[PDB]
């Protein structure tokens, strides 16, 4: 079995290599890769994806988000107060302002250390989840607005048409801006592009090993686990790494920096952090591989979860007994 201890895969593929997105994938499963979650890979040389970004910062931030936690410095939970509409320009100078900027540290790990002991004491500003691309349409190799449809992956190999589409997100960051534990929408892969600015820490858990992170969450989160039997599926909970160590979870941790990919792989939980500004572009996707994760996925039909229209056909041709009850939920 390759890859046994789950670490996090580097990749650099050649330009030749990054022709075929589909082959690639399947490449790094060869090796190991979803094994741990995650993987890195680094664009060849010759690859941009734009000439530049100095003409970005008109575009709008309808609804950042404050991200207001409660809880202890290691187990917290975030809920997102809306602001008001801002630009990418206005955004970027806020996330520079000495109430919101950076501090001065040693190295990644210096910061990181900040971040999980003073996090819950300040409330930063992330403009993600916003519709659109930065890619170039002349880039033609991993281009995530170009690339195939998980509609498509479904009715390739299960011959069913279904309505849908699938487009990409922009996430504009500021220091300590906080993704929650999570796994994607009905357990799909995602791919995330870091265009521009300061790194972002990822956190992961393998694949194999999602079930011990759900069980200690319940034990953390106790009122939110009785509200609901998938409540990491409303993407508020946050857990530190040496909580997760004193509690024997297995994880890894990696920092992606601008011009970097990440992958997650299906049913790999993560969390992490902004360092300062940065802008990233990401979307979810599939292959044939995802088919059996899509069927066993978990849902919340408590309400919370609230998701997009082209989950309503991935759950009523993947998960036709859950169907009904997951739908209640999302009206
Ligand atoms: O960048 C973020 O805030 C969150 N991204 C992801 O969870 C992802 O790309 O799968
Ligand atoms: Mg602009
Ligand atoms: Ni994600
Ligand atoms: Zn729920």
């Amino acid at each position: 079995a390759q890859n046994p201890n789950c670490n996090i895969m580097i990749f650099h593929p050649t330009k030749e290599e990054f022709n075929d997105f589909d082959k690639y994938i399947a490449y790094m499963e060869s090796q190991g890769a979803h094994r741990a979650g995650l993987a890195k890979i680094i664009p060849p040389k010759e690859w941009k994806a734009r000439e530049t970004y100095d003409n970005i910062s008109e575009i709008l931030i309808a609804t950042p988000l404050q991200q207001v936690a409660s809880g202890r410095a290691g187990v917290f939970t975030q809920y997102h107060k809306k602001k008001k509409a801002m630009t990418v320009g206005e955004y970027r100078h806020l996330a520079n302002s000495k109430k919101y900027q950076t501090p001065p540290h040693q190295n990644f790990e210096d910061l990181e250390r900040k971040y999980w002991k003073n996090r819950i004491y300040n409330s930063p500003i992330y403009g993600a989840d916003i519709s659109g691309s930065l890619f170039d349409e002349n880039t033609k190799q991993w281009n995530l607005g170009h690339l195939g449809t998980i509609q498509d992956l479904l009715e390739k190999e299960c011959g069913v048409v279904i309505e849908g589409v699938n487009t990409p997100y922009l996430y504009f960051g500021m220091w300590k801006t906080t993704f929650a534990w999570h796994t994607e929408d009905m357990d799909l892969y995602s791919i995330n592009y870091l265009h521009l600015g300061e790194p972002k820490t990822w956190y992961v858990v393998p694949p194999e090993h999602g079930q011990r992170l759900e069980r200690l969450a319940r034990e953390l989160f106790p009122g939110s686990s009785r509200g609901c039997g998938a409540f990491l599926r409303h993407k508020v909970a946050l857990i530190s790494p040496t909580v997760l160590k004193e509690n024997g979870i297995p994880f890894n941790r990696i920092t992606q920096e601008a011009g970097e990919f990440m992958v997650t792989f299906p049913y790999g939980y993560h969390a992490g952090f902004n360092h300062g500004f940065n802008c990233a572009e990401a979307i979810n996707f599939a292959t044939p591989r995802w088919i059996d994760y899509g069927k066993m996925a978990s849902q919340c039909s408590c309400g919370e979860a609230r998701v997009t229209f082209s989950m309503d056909a991935f759950v009523r041709i993947l998960q036709p007994e859950r169907y009904d009850l997951w739908k209640r939920g999302q009206d």
